[PDB]
């Protein structure tokens, strides 16, 4: 589990995050997007999408990407009891939207990319290690409830 210290440097950084969720959430698909291809194909939403202008400048992309971030926000706000908030999350993404648990790997990377890139002074080492380990968490719960269901 993450010590005090730890979730501090996740909820300090990710304050800075709220303070633009949206530009955020594009950054963070897009990077998921570019780098992964397989990815946008999971949303029939973006799959016309070809270029990274094309996707940066779709208006529904930006509102998937506060969507994402204001889930994400939640759940990382309740540190280490985010049993709740995981649930439904879990749920659509391993029935409905099927959702391979390396993607949320992908999805993490991408997290912590943009975070570094836009928040260098409060995204250090130490920073940077506690929100791997946050995002570590999230996969590893929702891996457990995928195996629950058999996905
Ligand atoms: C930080 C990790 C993620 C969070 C917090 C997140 C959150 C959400 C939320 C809140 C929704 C809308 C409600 C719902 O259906 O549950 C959603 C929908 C969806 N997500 Fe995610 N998601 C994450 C990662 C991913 C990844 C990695 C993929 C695909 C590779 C993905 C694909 C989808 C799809 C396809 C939908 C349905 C979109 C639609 O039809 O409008 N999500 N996600």
């Amino acid at each position: 589990v993450l010590s005090e210290g730890e979730w501090q440097l996740v909820l300090h950084v990710w304050a800075k995050v709220e303070a633009d969720v949206a530009g955020h959430g594009q950054d963070i698909l897009i990077r998921l997007f570019k780098s992964h291809p397989e990815t946008l194909e999971k949303f029939d939403r973006f799959k016309h999408l070809k270029t990274e202008a094309e996707m940066k400048a779709s208006e529904d992309l930006k509102k998937h990407g506060v969507t994402v971030l204001t889930a994400l926000g939640a759940i990382l706000k309740k540190k280490g009891h985010h049993e709740a908030e995981l649930k439904p999350l879990a749920q659509s993404h391993a029935t409905k939207h099927k959702i391979p648990i390396k993607y949320l790997e992908f999805i993490s990377e991408a997290i912590i990319h943009v975070l570094h890139s836009r928040h260098p002074g409060d995204f250090g080492a130490d920073a940077q290690g506690a929100m791997n380990k946050a995002l570590e968490l999230f996969r590893k719960d929702i891996a457990a409830k995928y195996k629950e269901l058999g996905y």
